[PDB]
């Protein structure tokens, strides 16, 4: 149960990099 | 360990959700 919760937190703050990527691509977009 | 863990998850969780509606709020500026 340790390793299912440790690979979420994996996945979750790498799917947080990618969103937090998008939205500072967006910024320059907008002028923001 | 376990309770630390399962609440870093939510608190991604949380982020990401946020995040999600910024990049959904910039798109509709843009647009």
């Amino acid at each position: 149960r340790l390793k299912q919760l440790e690979x979420k937190v994996e996945x979750l703050l790498s799917k947080n990099y990618h969103l937090e990527n998008e939205v500072a691509r967006l910024k320059k977009l907008v002028g923001e």
